[PDB]
């Protein structure tokens, strides 16, 4: 009942997340540029935000499945998300107050989208 849906809308959040975030910000003749800086440090936070978010999306979809056994860290993230309120973990920048998990994971995926739109631009 719940649980199938809470199931369907991450599955639907999964194909709306875009994959991993290419890491290719890499340059040792760019180090010295302060942009160049800026944009690896950003690229390497939503990389490991983008990693932790689809990992436990898929933790939470595979669960929903039923052919794994949550621990306490996975009954507070759903928790978190049968209310809508945005994971606590999943807070690296600043956000709203009262936004809710799927505007979260909306302005996530716009964020995800620029940054391998500037990745792609870097290499």
């Amino acid at each position: 009942a719940w649980m199938r849906t809470l199931h369907t809308t991450a599955s639907n959040w999964l194909h709306l997340i875009p994959q991993t975030l290419s890491h290719l910000k890499r340059t040792v003749e760019n180090i010295k540029d302060p942009l160049f800086r800026f944009f690896e440090r950003e690229v390497k936070m939503g990389a490991k935000l983008l990693q932790d978010v689809r990992q436990d999306l898929a933790d939470v979809v595979q669960v929903c499945e039923g052919k794994k056994k949550q621990t306490n860290y996975l009954r507070t993230l759903i928790n978190e998300l049968v209310k809508g309120i945005l994971p606590r973990s999943w807070s690296h920048y600043t956000v709203p107050a009262g936004m809710t998990v799927i505007q979260w994971v909306s302005d996530f995926s716009e964020r995800i989208k620029q940054l391998q739109n500037i990745s792609l631009a870097a290499a």
